[PDB]
C-alpha cells in the first residue's frame, strides 16, 4: 500500500510523520537512517534517485518534497478541512507560508542545528565563530518574520485553527531547539502558539516525533567513511 | 479590484504575468522597478512589508509568493484544469516540482545571472572566475536534474500537457539565457520542450514577458546611490 520513507532526525520527515499519524492514515514506516548514510545507499537510490527523505511510495507512484507529500495525503485521505481549508484566501495563506519557508525558516533552522552542534560534535568539523554568529542572527530575523508576517495576533499561523503551515513551522523550530538555541525564550507569543500546536497535534505524538532531534547533540561522532559520505549531503542541505 | 505588483526582470513575476495574461485575468499592473530600488521604498513597504515582488492585492487581501499567487489565481478565476490538474497524482507532480525548485533551480538560475552579468556590468563588481566557474557548473548539475527527475522523455515536466510547473521552470531558465549561458544548446530534449512551452503560452506573450531579462546585459551601470541601496538586497537574494 502506502509506504513512507522517513527519518525523524529530519524536519520535513517529522511533519509528514505527525500528519499521517494524527490523521490515522495507514502506512508502512520505512526508517532511513540518515546518520548511517542509508539515504545514500544503492537500495534507497532505487526508491528515490534524489537520495533524500521524505519519500512516499503508493504502489507504482513515488513522490518527494514534504509540501507535495502533505498535500497529496490531505487530498487522497480526505482529512479534515481545517488542515487546508476550502476558503480560497485561507487556503492561500497556507500556500504562502509553505512556499515562503523553503528558503527562509527551513534554511535558518537547519543551519542553526549544523553550525551549533552537528558539525563540531557529530562530524568533528569546527565551525568558525563568525559563521555561527551570522547563523544565529539570521535565525533571529526569521523568527521575527514568523511572528510579524504570519502569526501576528492569531491563534495559529493562518487563522484560529491549526493548518499544514503550523505543522511545517513547528517541526522546523524544533531543529534549533534540539541544538539548544534560545527559540521560545523571549518570545511569549511563539511559546503560547507552540503549546496550542502540541495540544492540537496530541502531546504524546508530538513528543514521539521529536525524540531523535532532541538527542542529536549526543550522537556518537561519525567514523571517517560515514563522514566522507555525509559531508556533500550536509553541505548541499545548508548551502 | 485585482492588482499585481511585478517587475519583469524577476523570475517569479514573469510566471505570474504570463499566467494572468494567458488566462485573460483582469488586473491592474503595478510596475515595481527593482533596478531603481522601488521595492525598498516606503510606499512599497506598505504594499508588502517583505519588500519583494511579486505581490498580489485584491481589496483588503494581500498575498506574496509566486506559488501561492499562481494557485490563488487558478482557483479564483476558474482557469482550465490542465494548469493544476484534478487527478491527484498529476497535481502532486506539479506540487513536487513547485516545492523542489525554490532551493535548487531558482537559486542556480539567479546566481548565474548575477555572477555572469549583473554583478560585473550593472553593479560594477568583478566576480572571480573561480566563483563563476562554480556557479555555472552548479547550473549544469541542476539542469541535468531537471531532465533526469522531471522532464525525462515526456512532453512536459509533469505529463503530456503543460502545467504551472512548466511555466515556473521556463521563466527560471530564461534568467541564465538572458545572462548568455548555454542552457538549451547541447540539451535537445530541453530545447524541444522550450518550443512546446512557448507554443502553449503563446509566442507573442512569451517574448513580451522576457523583453527585460533579454536586455539585462545592456543595463547602464547603477549609480553610487542606487548601488548602495541595492547591495544588501542582492547579497541576501543569491545566498
Amino acid at each position: 500500500g502506502l509506504e513512507l520513507y522517513l527519518d525523524l532526525l529530519s524536519q520535513p520527515c517529522r511533519a509528514v510523520y505527525i500528519f499521517a499519524k494524527k490523521n490515522d492514515i495507514p502506512f508502512e514506516l520505512r526508517i532511513v537512517d540518515l546518520i548511517k548514510g542509508q539515504h545514500l545507499s544503492d537500495a534507497f537510490a532505487q526508491v528515490n534517485p534524489l537520495k533524500k527523505v521524505p519519500a512516499l511510495k503508493d504502489g507504482d507512484f513515488t513522490l518527494t518534497e514534504s509540501v507535495a507529500i502533505l498535500l497529496y495525503l490531505t487530498r487522497k485521505y480526505k482529512v479534515p478541512d481545517y488542515w487546508y481549508p476550502q476558503d480560497l484566501q485561507a487556503r492561500a495563506r497556507v500556500d504562502e507560508y509553505l512556499a515562503w519557508q523553503h528558503t527562509t525558516l527551513r534554511r535558518s533552522c537547519l543551519r542553526a542545528l549544523w553550525h551549533k552542534v552537528m558539525f563540531p560534535v557529530f562530524l568533528g568539523e569546527p565551525v568558525s565563530p563568525q559563521t555561527l554568529a551570522a547563523t544565529l542572527a539570521e535565525l533571529d530575523v526569521t523568527l521575527q518574520l514568523l511572528e510579524d508576517k504570519f502569526l501576528q495576533n492569531k491563534a495559529f499561523l493562518t487563522g484560529p485553527h491549526i493548518s499544514l503551515a503550523d505543522l511545517v513551522a513547528i517541526t522546523e523550530l524544533m531543529h534549533p531547539v534540539g541544538a539548544g538555541c534560545q527559540v521560545f525564550e523571549g518570545r511569549p507569543k511563539l511559546a503560547t502558539w507552540r503549546q496550542r500546536v502540541e495540544a492540537a497535534v496530541g502531546e504524546d505524538l508530538f513528543q514521539e516525533a521529536h525524540e531523535v532531534i532532541l538527542k542529536a547533540k549526543d550522537f556518537p561522532p561519525a567514523d571517517p567513511t560515514i563522514k566522507q559520505k555525509l559531508m556533500p549531503w550536509v553541505l548541499a542541505m545548508i548551502r
